[PDB]
């Protein structure tokens, strides 16, 4: 059935609950499946269709839904007006102590795609959870077409593995990891003239996307 989260919940990428997949903010809706494995149960968050594993203890942090989640729609022009608020969310998040948390979604500690999802949700707009899904979902544009509030994608030939929010003037805001990044939220530029972090990510640049609708996944 469908439930509302009474507290922020961790969802894991396996029944073993050793690696975080996403986090569900208080008030989100999820569906609990009959697939229980080990000490966990498979769930699927409603707003982004994102699957993961919930500890069986956390079932007491759910309240049954009698009104099912339905996604809101926005026109392209409505979305344009909301982009400044998404940007502002990221700027404020950068100012709170934070590190790069794989699966971090509720804050203050984000992963790259989790920051994007949280920023857009703050203005009412849903994105899918993972970077490759955010690229599939958004309207592909060229690098040269980037405008503030568009998403910047980085990764392998197979898929995007990283994402940031374009600010203008080649600059973007993102959460990035330890090995090549800042271990948290910061500013980089799409230029080989940038600093070593900027250069590292620039080498992996894949594409760019514009948010032209709010995500409305399929009801399973």
């Amino acid at each position: 059935g469908e439930y509302q989260c009474l507290a922020a919940l961790n969802l894991y990428d396996s029944p073993e609950c050793t690696s975080l997949a996403t986090q569900a903010a208080v008030g989100r809706h999820l569906q609990v499946t009959s697939n229980q494995q080990g000490a966990a149960v498979e769930v699927c968050l409603c707003e982004d269709d994102y699957p993961g594993w919930l500890s069986l203890g956390d079932l007491g942090l759910l309240k049954p839904a009698t009104v099912l989640y339905q996604a809101k729609s926005f026109s392209e022009s409505e979305i344009k007006k909301l982009l400044p608020g998404a940007i502002a969310f990221t700027q404020k998040a950068m100012q709170q102590s934070n590190y790069y948390l794989w699966g971090g979604t509720v804050g203050p500690n984000y992963d790259c795609s989790g920051l994007m999802q949280a920023a857009f949700v703050s203005v009412g707009i849903w994105l899918p959870r993972d970077a490759y899904q955010q690229e599939a979902f958004t309207q592909a544009i060229t690098i040269d077409e980037l405008a503030p509030g568009d998403l910047v994608f980085f990764g392998t030939p197979v898929k995007a593995t990283h994402v940031g929010l374009y600010l203008g003037d080649g600059c973007y805001i993102h959460s990035s990891g330890k090995a090549q990044g800042r271990d948290g939220i910061g500013i980089d530029i799409l230029s080989e003239q940038g600093d070593v972090v900027s250069r590292s990510y620039y080498q992996q640049l894949r594409g760019a996307g514009r948010v032209v609708k709010s995500y409305k996944p399929q009801r399973h």
